[PDB]
């Protein structure tokens, strides 16, 4: 198992990928939660250009925080992780939006608001263990 | 450190104490949580006599699962909780009530909806590291 909370210093451009392979802690019944969150910064409480956050089992949340203000909410009832299970996402930069793929398949699509370049960190947390996390080359 | 998800057989009657000490994993600015499920049976999935979610920072959440179903949402605004402190929780078991002390201080209260001799469960999760769970003899 890798450390959750998982910190990780990063730089990402126009065709990086962010892979992160991991299990819900729980039941599904129960709504374990994953975040992911894309920072510009290593503190914590810096700025979010990328915040996804799965509700599992019921929906998922997706915004920014910039200048210490989360901004308009994007939501999904996209729900294709399956209790229990591994899942492997990957969040694909693309010139346009992150876009998140879980097992192989787009499901969530977040348009940048703050440019890739400012992300420098990025921190995966709550209610999964981590097997896995990649940040391509 | 204690197991997190941490699961334990209780039996709770008027006048016991369930006394949990720990301390959020991340920056109360990024909302961790902590949720302590007082279960009716010893699988996950099995109803909760009473659900107390704390969204630090933010907000507490209470409620009941009964039949599968959850109930009416009772909610707090009081946040006695101190960003990267430890805290210690006692929930007692009263005749009429949880009440949900922190550091020593009644902050929430939930009427019984369940009897109390329905519990026999007690599931304690989320955004925390946890240094002692202790249900009083
Ligand atoms: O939008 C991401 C942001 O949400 C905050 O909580 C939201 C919640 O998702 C929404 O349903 C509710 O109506 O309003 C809240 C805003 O106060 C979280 O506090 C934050 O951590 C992010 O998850
Ligand atoms: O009430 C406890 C229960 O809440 C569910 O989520 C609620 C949420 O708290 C409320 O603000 C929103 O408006 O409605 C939801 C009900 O669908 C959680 O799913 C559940 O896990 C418990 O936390």
């Amino acid at each position: 198992l890798l450390s959750v909370p998982h910190t990780e210093s990063v730089s990402l451009s126009t065709g990086s990928t962010v892979t992160i392979k991991g299990r819900p802690l729980v039941c599904f019944f129960n709504e374990p939660h994953l975040q992911v969150d894309f920072h510009t910064e290593m503190k914590e409480d810096s700025d979010i250009a990328f915040h996804f956050q799965v509700y599992f089992g019921n929906r998922v949340v997706m915004n920014s925080r910039e200048f210490k203000i989360w901004k308009e909410e994007v939501e999904s009832k996209n729900m294709p992780f399956q209790d229990g299970q591994e899942f492997e996402l990957s969040i694909l930069v693309l010139e346009d939006k992150y876009q998140v793929m879980v097992n192989g398949q787009a499901y969530y699509n977040f348009n940048h608001r703050i440019p890739v370049s400012s992300v420098k960190m990025v921190q995966v947390w709550r209610d999964i263990s981590l097997t896995k996390f990649n940040v391509s080359n």
